[PDB]
């Protein structure tokens, strides 16, 4: 059966959270932040759903200084339906959003060993025919001693219209 | 020696994200998440500094659906500087900023055990003579199964201007 798409709630958050956390590998923020997100944001923000499970999720903003860049924050797709198409489903899903009208760039930061994501962003702009430039964003040293975090260098799509 | 107030910048992410862990009580983020604060939401954020340490944060947003709002997500305050008026100043410094005008309603969240933050907001909107309105904001329940967390009580100070 097929993958649904929708913004997300409030109430979501907390399930939101849970993909997050279970994904592993991805910087997990607090249930609260899920929560602000659903509420808040919810308008730049994208729920995939099977089987009345959350299956992926993809977080973002307008840039508040420059309205005409969205950022996209987080992408997360459960293990269990990696492949299938579920991040690109997203993230166009997420562009023909009535709150993404006359957003001319896409930026995103994309951590080295996640793959998924240098490849969706690279080819969303590829099979659009978008500019893509890509720079020295976060660097792993402005991170916390404790941990090893990698970089994140900065992805600009566009410029494009809408 | 007295206390410095600033915009932070993504690079006060991991310092932000080290006193918001310090004090014990509060929902972490990711330190991501306090570098995207630093570098995208930086124009209606509070760094507090008092001899070049980081003692205290505010983050805020201006809501994307309803940009006359602003919503303050986070006051921190280090143990070491508690009572000395610091939360009182952020918020101030805040509502001074150039990207808060037009702003006419001040939206935040607090829980139950967080007096400080009750006394700030109740005590901002007296002293000022602003309405105040405090309802029902998110629930207990609404959070995950391995932790308990208490309720987020909603609170609305306005109509104002700026
Ligand atoms: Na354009
Ligand atoms: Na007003």
């Amino acid at each position: 059966t097929e993958v649904v798409y929708r913004r997300p709630e409030a109430r979501d958050g907390t399930r939101v959270w849970e993909l997050i956390r279970d994904t592993g590998s991805l910087d997990l923020n607090s249930p609260y932040c899920y929560m602000l997100l659903g509420d808040y944001f919810n308008d730049t923000c994208m729920i995939a759903e099977h089987e009345g499970d959350i299956v992926g999720f993809i977080s973002a903003f307008r840039s508040p200084r420059n309205p005409e860049t969205l950022f996209v924050w987080q992408v997360a797709v459960a293990s269990s339906h990696r492949r299938q198409g579920i991040a690109k489903a997203m993230l166009t899903g997420l562009m023909n959003q009535k709150a993404c009208h006359g957003v001319r760039f896409i930026e995103t930061t994309v951590s080295p060993s996640n793959m998924a994501s240098r490849r969706l962003f690279l080819g969303y702009a590829e099979e659009k025919s978008i500019p893509s430039t890509v720079t020295v964003g976060y660097g792993a040293e402005m991170f916390p001693d404790g941990t090893t975090h990698e970089d994140e260098p900065l992805f600009v799509i566009g410029p494009f219209f809408n």
